[PDB]
């Protein structure tokens, strides 16, 4: 936390806001695959801009997820839109895994990330590790410009939805005091918090079969680690996609001597890895060895045999 | 708000009453509810502890049975009879006088009521009650707040209360969470308590029962109506190497799924088969219930049958709730 660090991290934000300012049309992307902070820090970004300068024309592109629809509604547009438009990437580390590739068809484009800084896609790169969230950005840019006060019931509900996402509901380690208190700020704008949290995780009856599969064959060492490994045989078995079956790699956190697991996925020409650890226990470390990374408690990997899985495995135990 | 700061103009009198009871007594000791959960742990021992920091020189006890779920989170302490001569006594949590955990709370000079659930027992000769806070563990940190005393908080006691907010407010997920509970918990979070360290504890579970929940997600049968049953039967709990309570522990595993009303989970024990019925929202399931020889409460209610024949009329009627 240099102060060098936080005098550039004023700069940036003061000409993010300059981008946007000098900008009628601005653009939002978010990763493949989103999760619940993808989805409230792109919608709480638009919405802020929308309210703040509400002349300007802002929209939310990328693949809508079922799952998450409930959110916001994304918006559709033509490849002209982009021309002398601003765009602006949320919660996305590396560029192949943004959402829809016109991001780069634009005069500017701006990175918000609280992930490790390894790709520096943007022309400017907002990055902050010391956030739980892209979210929790999201509403330090707001609290930068003194405009907590046009924080909508909106606003409040699609933020506190994607730090909710990414904390585990204030469970996780990046959970930090000022998490908090934006969460409880957000919470002041009588959002329903509790209505939110239910629709977010509720289920699709036909995913719990296969939840039932890492319940019943998962692999818990007297070393602390645990694996569980789905073969393409079933996925084929249970009719789920290898996204669907990612999700359910904390269905086994609470496992008692739990200490470090992996859920890998055979996607076809490829394995994809969620590494996991309890504690300050680290696995970002082995995740970089592989070709992987994210943060010390949650990273991904991906690996293109069994055998190279073993490896990973291996690897992971000598970190106990 | 208006309505919230009238709300806390009402109690202050009695917070510096209680305060005085503690300042005039040297012995202090603390209760709670039998059955105890996090909140029950947490409001007691963060009282015994902010009394132990403010007061170095008192003798402040927190005592009852343990239960070994919990004691992770303080240990309680064993005091003889003739301690409670001349002492004070709070007790915290706890609604009903028949429910605090041990009887010799009468037998001090003064007795403390302090809780959060709806004032239907005045026990104590004082009674501090907030049914706007989420926990009793909320109050007791409003106490330290009201004498300005934040700063005397340790790990100790933010661990303990920290926990006993997270119990009662199901992790900041219920309605009783407000933005005040969760400036508290932030608060709670900035005395470098391990907080994820503390929730893995609480939330550990046996990994021996994790392949019968799997069992459970591979057997509900969903109805288009919302409608939803899981029947287990005797061979199923012979398989998985559980028993007929145990296994009644997983009636809600599938209460999230999309579009459910009504479920019910019955477990075949050799004698009878015992159905745990489930609705959700303003749906009435313990009409029922009662028609078929149980009964409960609207939402949770519970029935024996004594065939899977009579277990599929029970169904029937059901779903007649849902038309
Ligand atoms: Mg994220
Ligand atoms: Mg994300
Ligand atoms: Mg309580
Ligand atoms: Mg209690």
């Amino acid at each position: 936390e240099n102060l060098y660090f936080q005098g550039h991290m004023i700069s940036t934000l003061n000409e993010i806001m300059k981008c946007i300012e000098d900008n009628d049309t601005i653009i939002i992307h978010r990763h493949v695959r989103p999760d619940p902070d993808a989805y409230g820090s792109q919608l709480g970004l638009k919405y802020y801009i929308q309210q703040k300068f509400p002349q300007k024309q802002v929209f939310a592109v990328g693949e809508a997820e079922s799952s998450l629809s409930f959110i916001g509604e994304l918006d559709n547009i033509d490849d002209k839109t982009y021309q002398d438009a601003l765009v602006i990437v949320c919660d996305t580390a590396n560029a192949p895994r943004i959402d829809d590739e016109r991001y780069s068809t634009g005069r500017k484009l701006i990175k918000i990330d609280h992930h490790p800084a390894v790709d520096q896609y943007g022309d400017i790169n907002l990055v902050n590790t010391n956030a739980s969230s892209t979210s929790e950005i999201i509403y330090d840019l707001i609290s930068h410009f003194n405009d907590e006060a046009i924080v909508n019931k909106d606003i409040a509900s699609v933020l506190y939805l994607g730090i909710v996402g990414d904390t585990g509901r204030f469970l996780f380690n990046n959970t930090s005091e000022h998490t908090m208190e934006i969460a409880g700020k957000l919470i002041g704008h009588d959002i329903d918090h509790n209505a939110l949290l239910n629709k977010m995780m509720e289920k699709d009856p036909k995913m719990l079969p296969f939840q039932g599969y890492v319940l019943q064959h998962f692999e818990l060492m007297d070393d602390g680690f645990c694996q569980v490994k789905i073969t393409e045989d079933v996925l084929e078995q249970f009719g789920i996609q290898p996204n669907e079956a990612s999700q359910f790699v904390n269905t086994i956190a609470d496992i008692k001597g739990l200490k470090i697991w992996v859920f890998a996925v055979d996607e076809g020409n490829e394995i994809r890895c969620r590494l996991r650890s309890k504690g300050q226990l680290i696995i970002n470390d082995i995740a970089q060895d592989f070709g992987g990374g994210g943060h010390p408690n949650a990273s991904g990997v991906s690996v293109d045999s069994w055998d190279e899985f073993e490896q990973l495995a291996t690897a992971l135990r000598t970190k106990l």
